[PDB]
């Protein structure tokens, strides 16, 4: 999917998590979002156009991809324990490598 | 060292890690922050003195404290690279835990 | 590719990474390692066919490649910083993550 | 406590750990690893006698104490959902960590 479509369903599964009531609804969005990072992984954006594949601002804008997809994963640790509040928090903690991203790159 | 002081360890060696201009001077800062971290993990803050060592809300406190170490040590690697801009910026992304734990506790 | 190839491409990579002389070679051999890796995450074992895909035996050997991921990921700093032979010795300690899996359900 | 007194209690402990029947006992014996492991991570170890503290040897050595608490730490997770027999799981791949350090050093 586009850069533009992956953003809205990292937004929206955000939102779906905060108003979650059991472990398998905060697990579903939970994997939805980790999927959507890996694909914009490879984008390109509009910002960047002018940059080559190698340029170190490509370089970090990718990695920002990599630590999000992680800091996902140890979010998905807490729903299998049961502890669905923990895992609410971390998740919306989740924004300060949204907005890290967004003030170098959007 | 009291808790205020741990505080102020960590705010001014932030602020020294802005304006280093080699590697072994913000190796030198992070040690400072990690131990300063180690040692605050056992207090009790104001807000919290009528809970139990044993309550969930000294229980969120310590980990955040765990967190906070972990990311300074990533930040050490950085550093060991000479990758010395890039640890610079991991260190402005460190008032991520700061504020979340502030926004509770403080 | 199935199983089998991946595990090859696994298994070879390692023997290559053993003997390599400069670090565009490391770096190459660890990317065709990842990718292996990735492919086989969504694959199921022999041993494991009775199954249900969300049995916590497939949730445990899903979760096995995403930990070898994490230190080939690792492995892939130390390369780009020049430190070849450190590089190589987190290399061979891959074997850990092969040999508890295989334990499990080779 | 001295080098090979630490190494003691944590070689002891993993035994403990193999034979516990509940998870307050492996709780307690975890908890002891970690103190083991933060008090030796200050050590010069007889092999190493002859090197400046800032040496890349001392500095891999101390690095190798830093791993394994991080990993009896994710163990205490383990215990703390109830999921005793993961958590004795990942125990016994601890000496992975152990055995590393032993060949480059012991
Ligand atoms: C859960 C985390 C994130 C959320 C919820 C999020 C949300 C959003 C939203 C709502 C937009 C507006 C898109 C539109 O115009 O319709 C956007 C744009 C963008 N985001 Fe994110 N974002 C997240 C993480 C990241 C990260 C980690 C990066 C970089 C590594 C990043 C890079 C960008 C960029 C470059 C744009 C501009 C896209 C364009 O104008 O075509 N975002 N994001
Ligand atoms: C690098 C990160 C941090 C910085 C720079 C920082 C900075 C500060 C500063 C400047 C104060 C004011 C202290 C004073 O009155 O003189 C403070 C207070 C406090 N901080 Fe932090 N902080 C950090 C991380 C944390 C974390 C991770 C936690 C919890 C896990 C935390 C918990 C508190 C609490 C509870 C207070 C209130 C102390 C009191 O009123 O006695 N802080 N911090
Ligand atoms: C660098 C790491 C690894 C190496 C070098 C490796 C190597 C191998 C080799 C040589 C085989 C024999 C394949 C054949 O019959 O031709 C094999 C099979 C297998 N491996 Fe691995 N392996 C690694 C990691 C893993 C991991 C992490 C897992 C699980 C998460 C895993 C699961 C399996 C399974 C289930 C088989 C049996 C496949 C079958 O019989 O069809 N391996 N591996
Ligand atoms: C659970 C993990 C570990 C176990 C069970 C373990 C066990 C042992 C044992 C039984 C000894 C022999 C002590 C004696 O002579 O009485 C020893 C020595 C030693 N260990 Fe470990 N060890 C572990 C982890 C580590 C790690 C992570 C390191 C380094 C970072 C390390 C470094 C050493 C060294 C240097 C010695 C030699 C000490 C001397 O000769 O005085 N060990 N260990
Ligand atoms: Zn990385
Ligand atoms: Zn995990
Ligand atoms: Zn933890
Ligand atoms: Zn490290
Ligand atoms: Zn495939
Ligand atoms: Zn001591």
């Amino acid at each position: 999917a586009d850069l533009e479509d992956n953003m809205e369903t990292l937004n929206d599964n955000l939102k779906v998590i905060e108003k979650a009531d059991n472990a398998a609804q905060v697990k579903d969005a939970l994997t939805k979002m980790a999927a959507a990072a890996a694909d914009a992984w490879s984008a390109t954006p509009p910002k960047l156009e002018d940059k080559s594949p190698d340029s170190p601002e490509m370089a970090d804008f990718r990695h920002g991809f990599w630590i999000l997809i992680g800091q996902i994963h140890a979010a998905l640790h807490l729903a299998n324990c049961g502890k669905v509040k923990e895992a609410q928090a971390a998740a919306e903690q989740l924004k300060c490598t949204c907005n890290a991203c967004h003030q170098k790159y959007r």
